[PDB]
């Protein structure tokens, strides 16, 4: 179903950079991926096995990089079809790396934080022959927390016998995590808001993890909103003390509006400069609508990942040795995602002006990662 | 469908244990599966990716052993089930070995040799992580040799540098391999049908036997039960088959598929479709192709007194069952075809040892074990679980092995 | 040769430090010392044999680095010379490198594209256990370029399973690659030679200035010193050369050398060979392309104020002396073309860092090292050692601070 | 000198093979060769550096096997040269082995055995990473002993930190050695010129190393001679008591001659059957007189092999865990000598049949390796 769409979106893709077709069947299959069977034990005494995934989609630019999710539904094809997307937004963000994620079918609601301890360890331990710091470095995703990559790091430590921070990212700041990891997609977001109405009165869908930082990175806001609502005071709200505190908003009139959290409402949104918070905020039909009425949307795979930027800087700093101070990583970010989207700017003249931003980066990921891999003689 | 076949044999044979379903459950699933992506350049400089698996089921008993299966038809779920009957089969054969198979997504007829050996180091190459002469050690299985094992071979050596012969088994002789282990599967399958005819049928001498496949397998357990007087009335392979009831040449029958292609060609014959062989009057029937070639519709018509079974996973977990019903004796794969495994396990064993087992001391090691085995499962039978089948007494034991290593492992 | 010649510059040298010719034969030798054969198949099925070397000359100061050249004159005794040259120049730099070079006996011109990367992956293979990080780093030299370093970066990645960007340098700027790298020979020894010409001949600027060579070294020697205000009027390859006292349009030149195989073929001046290019009228000479190229015969002719040496080893021993009688000042390459060595420390340091220099400070890493090494040789020439060429001076540095680093290793 | 000899023994078999002279070049060629500096440090403080060799040539049917010599006049040439020797040798005798030597330009009288045990130590150490039970496997050869191989072995187990008695050959008994080791080349050479009479009255020019044994294992001998003679009692001499006691034997009258130790008195040997026990007991001029002159004459290379047939079985017996009996490792020397003696008796028969033993084991040799290479596609 994720897999289909990927799939689909990639094929797309290649048709529009002249690609074979068996060039394409090369990018779209994933180089390895593993499948392990996780017995827990309960404290009744009762058995549970639990399958999980490792899929490595692709290695041109560099080591697999991308977190583990946890959850009832997950498949071998949702994790391949995850490993796909970090594979194209690695290459769009011009980082060492390559696209690799994890996922285990399992309710962590229906398991005890012993459980959940066991269950992280046993994955590490059944694939870690395909972990290292320079092969494949996993890092949280959903139903996942710095606290799992505690016991992923631990317990490679007891395989390996080394202290090797920069194998797993997301860790905890005393455990050779680092400060910006919260205020990562954040400033992510906010740099690229601020440096695109350059080019090209804000709005923000959301004042979560992303929502928030965003506010207040921007603001150094004339809405806001929570799953409960917010406020359009053109003012522009106080940013800190909202957080004391804890359809209207999309339509509303504004410059930029950063959903953070269809076709129908998307002929209205007076917003001229779309800087896309969190995934999938658009569909494939108000791109049509968006494109057409000639409002610049900045997309998922850019404008989102200063986390996945953060957990590079992050394993940059454990290969360092740690000495990256917050204020250096702070504009690590921000270099990392100004160079990104300049280069998507750059080739966005050169060739393919008639297209959308969306197809336009996934289609220099794409291209960047052929290039590679011709030039490594796979292709 | 392997896969639901042997998963559905596994719950008949635990609950006859008494098993939790908790317990069937982990024994079921693989402990590790890999796939990956095989990219190969045609002369023509056409690229051709191709998808295989390394399936590693259970190393409760030792690391992984089996083969790898090159075909247009392997699934990953087809690798994994065979997974599970390597698993068996080095239980019962008590094989310091746990059971994996591999198996490439590929017609080999439609590549080159130059491309079968890229296909084949990729392949390797891809997951050597997780081989190794203690980890899991591949072997050959349908459109896989000899040539295919060196090529294997020869790809390790330049990833890890080190010339461990005991990585593969079923290499050439000159290159850590053993002679008889060229034919130790046809040698095991026509030992155990000859050891199950004398005990069950009145012997093998004038026995009419139909082969289904005429392969490494199929072959030389044909040539072997010929040897011992054994009248072979029917052979086929891909092709079809013929039926002569007067016995088939068997070098004979190889030669017409060497110029020829297949085994229909047989000229003094009449020609049969694989599924009228199945079925077909005989004695012995002994499938030696491919999986669950004898199913729920034919297994009522089949003629023969007694299933050798040379290939692996042959009949249906229902084709079992109307089997029981009609008394049709079926000597399960997991003994039938281990002088495979048993086979490779000696040449594996000379290895770590240095080569200094000749070629005879190794043919008896293989023949001894798969008499022993055979004895076993027969005596075990008689005193217990006399009104069970007797692929349903070798699991017993096979599965009631891996339990007690799971269990003092602590991982049970 | 080139190994007699350095062998023999070395002994000057340690005469003068005052050290044993038991330190010297030491110093002298490489710690160790690979060949290797690499069969290669032709599109034809010919099958064609070279035989390569890596040569680890000196480990003391840190692991071996140095460039791999493919050409038909490659010898075991140059690849050893070229070590030697690259231990001083790691040295002179204060790198945390050794000394280690390789080459290749083929000329790439007679191979196809895809007989070099299966050439250049071979050579990794059979010595890749003598290679890392942290133990032996290659680099492009002569007929090697980024598209080697990625045959050589792909190969190690499937023989360990790691991407370690940092085992090899001078790679793409999308596979670990720095952009710097490219041209930081070349920038090397431009910066140095204005240095050179503002310290000693009155300045860069209207100074007219002969390259021999024209590839990775030459082209961005000429181009940067151009950039700077020179006035290049003598360029050559191994086709020969071009003379035009009015200046030669580099890049127009390079074009040249594109559409037609050599730099001879420019329109717009005089035709000359390699050995009157040499002796030309100019006041800065440029040997960017092989050794020995100046000796006892053609130094009394040579008629430049000022030699830079972008290539290794140019000028023989008793071509030194007698530049040292004439008063022509030598720029030694231990110090000239580190700019390559400089740039692959800085792409080096920057991957075990994790990617995190920018290209503006990797391109300042470099000139402020190649500046603050030339001011560290003048004072220091000025102080101590004012009756002694500079390569003197630059290899007294040099092979004290090695003989330093071994005594406190205790290997000397 | 002798690499010229080799190649040029080489090429003569590669053209009666039928072989392109590509192929012979790879086969000539050896697949590595490592040179190393050894500086060693005498008691006054003098500091003398000594330059060394390891040659791996072959590797198709196995792990370079072969030992290091010691001398003032060892070239890297020797040692490639006795490289090649050693691949044609382990090739004839079937074992799972390819060819290496080694060799080092140091005078040892020069030395004291401190310097020489500094010496043995730092050649392992400089080369380790290309040694191993499964790689290359050193053993004894000119000017090195048991003693040699105790400070190889003990200095591999400094650097990889465990007892891998395999990894080296020719040990003392009590360090992973094994008693046959001297009496390998006799048991060898007997059991050779016994089973080639039965197909086909004893001297032996010699009783040292492999004189003695070959005399008291083929009685289990009307000749006997030393460097300083010998007696024709045509008795039978007391094997025994000859120990006891410490041109006209050659020509003297007797069924196998056996050079334990030219053209001229090579037509007036009245032995019509040679068991060469030393290397190069014949020259290539008396090959072709007694090639003429119809006497059979078995050559060097297997009749004198029972020594690296001796240090397979302790390779064999090191991997088995030291089980392998005195009784059963003798057995196993004469299954591997008679084996490899009647291979060469059926290709002789099958082909060849006009040509000198030397040639034609040679021969088999060579196709055995290119049989392997060519099953492993390395031509
Ligand atoms: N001895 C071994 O190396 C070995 C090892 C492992 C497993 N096995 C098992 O034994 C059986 C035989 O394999 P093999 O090694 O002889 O293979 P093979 O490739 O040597 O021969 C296969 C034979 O089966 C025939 N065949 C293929 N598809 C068929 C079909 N659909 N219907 C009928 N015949 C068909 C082929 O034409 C050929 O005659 C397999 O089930 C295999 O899993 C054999
Ligand atoms: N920047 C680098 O990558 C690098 C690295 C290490 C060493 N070097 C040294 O710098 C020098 C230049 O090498 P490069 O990298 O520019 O090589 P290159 O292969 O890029 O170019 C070689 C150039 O020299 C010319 N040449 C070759 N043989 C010649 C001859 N006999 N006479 C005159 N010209 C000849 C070629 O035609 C070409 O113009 C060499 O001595 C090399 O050892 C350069
Ligand atoms: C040696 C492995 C044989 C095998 O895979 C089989 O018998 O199925
Ligand atoms: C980075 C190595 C460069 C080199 O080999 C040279 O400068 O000679």
């Amino acid at each position: 179903n994720l897999l289909v769409q990927q799939v689909k979106k990639l094929y797309k893709v290649g048709e529009l950079l002249g690609l074979d077709s068996e060039t394409i069947d090369v990018l779209s299959q994933p180089e390895r991926v593993m499948q392990v069977k996780i017995q827990i034990r309960s404290s009744d005494g009762k058995l549970r096995t639990f399958i999980g995934w490792r899929s490595q989609h692709n290695s041109a630019l560099g080591p697999y990089k991308g977190g583990v999710r946890y959850g009832p539904n997950v498949t071998q094809d949702e994790v391949i079809a995850l490993s796909m997307i970090m594979t194209w937004k690695n290459s769009l963000l011009l980082l060492p790396y390559g696209g690799g994620k994890g996922g285990i079918r399992v309710d962590p609601k229906k398991l005890t934080l012993k459980e959940l301890e066991d269950l992280s360890r046993k994955y590490v331990q059944l694939i870690h022959k395909y972990l290292g710091s320079d092969v494949d470095i996993p890092a949280p995703d959903i139903n996942t927390n710095p606290q799992t990559m505690a016991w992923f790091l631990d317990e490679y430590i007891k395989i390996t016998g080394k202290v090797d921070f920069a194998v797993f990212t997301g860790k905890p700041s005393e455990l050779g995590g680092i400060g910006v990891r919260l205020y990562s997609t954040g400033l992510g977001v906010a740099t690229i808001a601020r440096d695109a109405a350059n080019k090209f009165r804000v709005i923000i869908q959301g004042f979560g993890n992303v929502g928030f930082f965003t506010a207040k990175f921007l603001s150094e806001i004339i809405g806001v909103s929570d799953i409960g609502g917010g406020v359009i005071n053109e003012n522009g709200i106080d940013v800190n003390r909202a957080l004391e505190v804890v359809e209207e908003l999309l339509i509303s009139d504004c410059d930029i509006l950063i959903p953070a959290a269809n076709k129908f409402n998307a002929p209205k949104v007076r917003a001229k400069l779309i800087v896309e918070g969190a995934n999938g905020p658009l569909t494939a039909d108000a791109d049509e609508i968006m494109k057409q009425r000639g409002v610049i949307v900045i997309p998922d795979i850019l404008a989102n990942a200063g986390g996945v930027v953060g957990s590079y800087v992050e394993w940059a700093n454990n290969r360092s040795g740690g000495i990256i101070s917050d204020e250096e990583a702070k504009k690590l970010i921000v270099d990392r995602m100004i160079n990104a989207f300049n280069t998507l700017y750059d080739f966005h003249k050169r060739k393919f002006a008639d297209q959308d931003l969306r197809t336009v980066a996934m289609a220099l990921a794409v291209d960047r990662v052929v290039g590679a891999m011709k030039a490594r003689g796979l292709l």
